[PDB]
């Protein structure tokens, strides 16, 4: 009466007759307030945890409908012609939102635009109602000219809009562009007029928050996430344990210690960390010996996280892939056809891993400088979150032994630099 | 050079020469605002996740220092004598806070009192600084007379203060008592004056929040928790899967299906659920067959949570306790001496379980009516959270087969009612 699904190992009822609530996230705020930053980052998180999510950026539509950008005159409230085009762009983007949530299997749509007037948000609110969408608002408020100017410098002057421009011209144009929105801007007011909307106001670059009427599970998760990200500059280092005894034999999982090359890698990592010369580096390890041994070489304090333990291979723990193929050929084959979803028997899938890692991801967002010493599958999962890689790609990312990945959060994403530390090891990578 | 600790199985450096930042949570708000409710509940959560936490209730000190309560005249601002006693009570409680955090190994102290003036909070702030304590503020704001009156009815009229009183007298006294605080009350203002304090304002019974300057990991976890609890009436039902084939043989873990008695229990549970006649019951199961089979009998929609899977016995999975004793006598003995902390090899401890369950607990707080069909160890862990049971007691709670535990959140805690559904089963309970 119940059968176990062969790939994911879930118990489902046998079916002998197999022959016969989405959300719009609305961005709100003046330009250079980090709205797109938040859009892209939240969407990265949501897709990584498995909630299919898509950004609809009104400006990207405008750049599609109007070939070259001239200047802020385009944004003047008295520009009858431009205003028509901009309104049509928003409506076109909202039509794609509808198509995405109602028809293409998407669960969250992030509507990335200014949305600074009650008029406009009323229209968006009526749109979600008509279509049976929940609406959630994220307003970014920034009253600090230093931050605004830094923002413009960081992401505005080098965007496509300002391709034939120097700094002072682009900066100057952009301040005036901001000006066009200032006059009619009506902040979200949950005290009085917006009493009923589900929203979060992000204040002082994420140090203060107003949150109103969280409706549901996903909204609550979004709020948690948003409240713990920050934009302090930092560096994230990810690597595997130094080579271990099981690596040498091509055995998966288990709890083996460093091979002598692994020990050499640990020393090398110590030297490397020492010369990065970092303020307040947090070091994290799994609870498996190989990662702990590697962290010991650093003579720094480290924390062990059960949640960083390598993927669990269930009955296949401590086997070679060959022993897996000979002993469990049907399991071996299943995994090859669906590597992200496949669960080892009594063990885990990459999908399970992602879920075990949520607390790690959330704490990494809270930290600054961190070094995570972990494992192949685990490292693939973390890297996929940072680099916005898909579930289908995640189990084939290349994370080789003895190599540090240096991640530098930049605006809208992540710079990855690879640094091999010159100690030989086996290769555990396996192509599709 | 590294050795594996025998109980918890953690790798630590061998030590050949073994011969040689706490927080005050400050409650803020008028009486009957739910401050003690929040104190007791947050402290329940924090202790359950392993952060040692203690409530210091100024009123409990006052009732200790002044035998019988007379009336609200005691709380008059012009009562020179009472005010001296009350001030001395706060200071005595703050002295115990200091003793607890600095000397008795406690990590969070919840200072449960009104703390409604800037004067008073300045004094508390200076106290934490002097002692190297972080200070975090929770203010409960309630502007809805209906809620206030309901609160007084619910917890005030039947407290020790009002032992020789009828409702209308106690209610009447209490409104006047509230009055004494109203005049000098200065809410937290993070806009202007409290710009620098770490705080959360809870507004509209937990539907709106102001959050300012979260400093650290634990503060961020407290905020998450506070923002997802609610006081809507609800019922929580917890039970195990119907008896399974492994139960009959005294085997632990594995993924066996219902014995025929288990099937009878499932039907019985269906009948039971049907006659509780509940609005919108959510049903949760583990991903193990026995719980899924039981939920099938209900003909209701259910959700499977990997996180509800029974504790993992590692190498001992699918063994009898006797086979454990004969095959792993040193492991068997270790577990008996330290059942909460002991980790099975390649497996889990109850401590691991608690951590896997955090997302379940958080989602249970968000829900209303829920039925959780799970497993012995898992059920002990959830029950310990709800009933404020210690880590040392948690692995010996009695959660027998075929028996529903009906939990009714009441103010300050949880009513547990047991309901046996009259189907025989083995007993899997094991005394210390
Ligand atoms: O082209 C862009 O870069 C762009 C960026 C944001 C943006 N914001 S919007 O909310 O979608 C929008 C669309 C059309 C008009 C307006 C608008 C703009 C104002 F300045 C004042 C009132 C308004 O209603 C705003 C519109 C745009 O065209
Ligand atoms: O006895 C009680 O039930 C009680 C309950 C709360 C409480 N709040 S308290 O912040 O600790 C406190 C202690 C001493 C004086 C005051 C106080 C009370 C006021 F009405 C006005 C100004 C103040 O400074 C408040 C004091 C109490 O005595
Ligand atoms: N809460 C915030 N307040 C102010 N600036 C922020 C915030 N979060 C991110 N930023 C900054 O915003 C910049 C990105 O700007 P962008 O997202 O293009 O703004 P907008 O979409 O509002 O025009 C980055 O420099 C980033 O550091
Ligand atoms: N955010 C809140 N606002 C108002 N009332 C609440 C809130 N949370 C809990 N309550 C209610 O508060 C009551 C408990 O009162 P209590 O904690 O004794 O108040 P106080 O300690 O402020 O005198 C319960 O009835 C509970 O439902
Ligand atoms: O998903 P894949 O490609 O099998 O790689 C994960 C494997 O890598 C290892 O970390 C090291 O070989 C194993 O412990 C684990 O089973
Ligand atoms: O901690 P204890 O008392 O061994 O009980 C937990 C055991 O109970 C069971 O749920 C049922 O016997 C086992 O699967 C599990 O090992």
């Amino acid at each position: 009466e119940l059968t176990q699904s062969r790939v994911q190992k879930i118990w489902v009822p046998v079916d002998h007759r197999p022959s016969l609530s989405p959300t719009v996230i609305v961005m709100v705020g003046l330009p250079a307030r980090g709205k797109t930053y938040i859009s892209k980052k939240l969407t990265r998180y949501l897709n990584w945890i498995g909630v299919p999510t898509k950004v609809f950026n009104v400006g990207e539509y405008r750049r599609e409908a109007v070939k070259q950008y001239s200047s802020y005159n385009f944004f003047r409230p008295d520009n009858e012609e431009a205003m028509k085009v901009r309104k049509q762009c928003a409506l076109a983007a909202l039509r794609d939102v509808k198509s995405y949530l109602a028809k293409e299997g998407g669960q969250i749509a992030v509507f990335d635009a200014t949305n600074t007037t009650r008029e406009r948000r009323h229209m968006i609110l009526h749109f979600a109602k008509e279509n049976d969408f929940k609406a959630f608002f994220i307003e970014s408020v920034c009253d600090d000219p230093t931050v605004v100017a830094s923002n413009i410098m960081e992401v505005k002057i080098s965007s496509p809009d300002y391709k034939d421009c120097n700094s002072a011209e682009a900066m100057d144009d952009f301040m005036k562009r901001i000006s066009c929105y200032e006059a009619s801007y009506q902040p979200l007011d949950p005290d009085k007029c917006d009493r009923d909307l589900s929203l979060i106001k992000v204040i002082d670059v994420g140090r203060r928050f107003l949150v109103n009427r969280v409706q549901d599970h996903i909204q609550s998760r979004i709020v948690y996430y948003l409240m713990n990200i920050h934009v302090q500059p930092r560096t994230i280092y990810l690597c595997r344990h130094g080579e271990n005894e099981h690596n040498l034999q091509g055995r998966i999982g288990g709890d083996s210690g460093l091979s002598s090359r692994g020990k050499k890698f640990a020393s090398a990592l110590s030297k490397f960390v020492e010369e990065q010369n970092l303020k307040d580096l947090r070091v994290w390890t799994s609870q498996l010996k190989s990662t702990i041994q590697t962290a010991e070489a650093l003579r720094l304090p480290y924390e062990q996280w059960k949640a960083l333990n390598e993927i669990d291979a269930g009955v296949c723990e401590e086997l070679t892939y060959e022993e897996i193929r000979d002993t469990y050929p049907e399991e071996y084959a299943l995994r090859e056809q669906d590597k992200y979803y496949y669960r080892y028997p009594t063990g885990e899938s990459y999908q399970d891993l992602v879920q075990r890692l949520e607390p790690v991801i959330m704490e990494l967002e809270r930290q600054e400088n961190v070094l995570v010493i972990c494992h192949q599958a685990v490292l693939r999962c973390l890297l996929a979150y940072f680099l916005d890689k898909s579930a289908e790609e995640m189990p084939y990312l290349k994370c080789p032994l003895h190599t540090v990945l240096k991640l530098t959060p930049v605006a809208y994403g992540c710079r990855v630099e690879s640094i091999y530390l010159n100690v030989e090891s086996v290769c555990t990578h396996r192509e599709r």
